[PDB]
């Protein structure tokens, strides 16, 4: 069977939960062949004091030793530049997590994307720490009043330009557009990238989802398991965000925003939780997409090497040096993903059979 | 206003199911403050042979004696233009309603619209009947080759060359573009009735339900309860509608499309049964509309007069002259409506209050 060296993968998008749910998913990130994971804050409360993103950095090492975990902070108003400084001085967190108030899980204590003023302290601070700003890019929605309408379609559009000030007003600041979704953001994401030879030179990045590379607005209407945030768009949206992780482009890298709820918690008639569960098969799952462009041989800077030189990631700091290994071995996607106790997961595509399996092969 | 005589109120999209959920439902359509209903055929199997919809129209009458009730047949290959003359000369139908395949629910027995050729004797044999055509105008979804995709956000404007070329093959037949969406279809429709002021001489209407004229797609994204066909879609779609509901024009007037499923077939983590459920508060759930537009001298047109013309509802048929009154009592739309055995139905707008109530006065 065919093989690919995909080396030290890295997904730059994980929510891995806590209690049981944590103990299920989290050592399912090594197997859907991902070595590096961003952890994102929104927990219940959020993430936003140093003692509890140290304790639940420790909580995921012991549950997966061989996987390299990059923390992050919540950005909230109870957050300070000088917990700033101390946790990054300390290597507690490689970045801040903005969430608009009211657009996804967890999101009720985020933030107003019409000031972003508010948190410039915040910036200034990660800005000179080097610390990387998460954006999930989405005005909150809003129907009345001149100004014009913002839903669930638009909404990432109409927060571009909150994009393009913050950049503006933090020319050194890392940012990420996190998970893609429209073909204006990765137009967006290419113009402010349109100066820029060396890899190392990307300021401002976007990371796209699995699910985002195959669905869209059809397969989620009627379909709470594909809903998730922000939601998955027309075809033409599509279209764009394939092109974009097939690109080659080191502004465009995998982040899957596997987002595991209990299936009781998407069979709702009201209050479905948005979010996917990608993380059993991520690899797997974007191997199907580059197989069907023919671009294969792009698949290694997708999904690790353009987040590696994003982040900067040394090998001083990768739990395990094992390379994730690509075989082409089709497997099936169960129905559900399980602890055999209280917790029940619909997998992204479940019942799908994919091209690709995925083994650890040692270095050296 | 305190009270509003309403009169003969229209409801020109019902469902109304068979069984226990029928008996749960069906006298809702009076409770509703509706008078006349126009009865859909997508039951299981499709009504599509006299004896049944005898039987039907049968059942419904011991459910509400005081209801009157417009039957129809469901276009289906088992169909004959015969059939079509026996049915209209006994008085047992009054339309045929189109489903799209797979579109909506039980619509799998349905047609293919881009060869609406092969109903064309069925066509002919409505059209000397004087026989009504209720359209679900929507194309099924594609995401092939060549042609442009077609999704549930463009699906019924990519369905509006289909009602044109219907419309100018049979300029006799009346037909209605059931529950419009769009602003799109909103344009369609008064354009083809420009030159049309004696309200008599419309051929084409559009009716327009209760939910869309509050939801967009932010309030079905998450909430099955609020997911149908067509989706509610985009605020200026939104505001095209209750635009055209209030307008006074002879074109636009109420059909519900009260859609009962039982509260475990919206809870689905995949396959929510489309469909919203307002019959039993019809004519309140309107009335807050046009309260908030300034316009409830329009009520009576939108709710009453234009179905009734359209429909050319005689008073030989009606099987109670008695009048809806709306009154201004403010009322509180339960959480659930139940049978009190194995149905629960969660309503449109559940646990909010409307301000108005309606009654029924006799005529004297
Ligand atoms: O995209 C997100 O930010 C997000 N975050 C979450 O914690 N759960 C989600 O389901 C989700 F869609
Ligand atoms: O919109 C329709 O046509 C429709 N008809 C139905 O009988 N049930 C539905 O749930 C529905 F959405
Ligand atoms: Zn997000
Ligand atoms: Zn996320
Ligand atoms: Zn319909
Ligand atoms: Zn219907």
């Amino acid at each position: 069977v065919q093989e690919i060296d995909l080396g030290l993968t890295c997904d730059m998008h994980v929510h891995v939960r806590e209690g049981a749910m944590c103990e299920l998913v989290t050592p399912k990130i090594r197997d859907g062949g991902v070595s590096i994971a961003y952890i994102m804050p929104n927990l219940q409360p959020p993430i936003t004091t140093l003692d509890r993103v140290i304790e639940y950095k420790k909580t995921l090492q012991k549950l997966a030793p061989k996987t390299t975990f990059l923390m992050s902070f919540y950005l909230s108003k109870d957050l300070t530049p000088d917990l700033i400084h101390e946790a990054a001085q300390q290597h507690a967190i490689r970045g801040v997590k903005c969430y608009p108030a009211g657009v996804t899980t967890n999101s009720a204590a985020g933030v107003d994307p019409n000031d972003f003023s508010a948190f410039y302290p915040i910036f200034k601070a990660m800005q000179e720490e080097n610390l990387v700003l998460n954006l999930h890019g989405e005005k909150p929605s809003v129907h009345d009043g001149d100004k014009e309408p913002i839903h669930v379609l638009n909404a990432e559009e109409a927060f571009l330009p909150a994009l393009k000030k913050l950049h503006n007003d933090f020319p050194n600041l890392k940012i990420i557009l996190e998970h893609c979704t429209s073909e204006s953001a990765i137009k967006t994401i290419e113009d402010i990238n349109k100066n820029v030879k060396k890899a190392t030179d990307v300021k401002v990045a976007a990371t796209l989802t699995a699910h985002h590379l195959f669905l869209t607005i059809d397969d989620w209407a009627g379909n709470p398991v594909n809903f998730c945030k922000p939601v998955a768009k027309l075809p033409n949206d599509k279209k764009a965000l394939v092109k974009a992780a097939v690109s080659g482009k080191p502004y465009f890298f995998f982040g899957s925003d596997s987002a595991p709820h209990p299936v009781q918690n998407k069979a709702n008639y009201e209050g479905v939780c948005a979010g996917v569960y990608s993380q059993s098969f991520a690899i797997p799952y974007i191997a199907q997409v580059f197989e069907e462009q023919n671009a294969l041989e792009n698949l290694k800077g997708f999904v690790s090497d353009f987040g590696i030189s994003f982040y900067e990631v040394k090998d001083s700091e990768v739990a395990s040096s094992d390379k994730a290994i690509l075989f082409k071995k089709e497997q099936v996607i169960p129905q559900v993903i399980s602890d055999g106790k209280d917790i029940s997961i619909i997998p992204f595509k479940a019942g799908d059979k994919l091209s690709w399996s995925v083994r650890w092969e040692p270095r050296l």
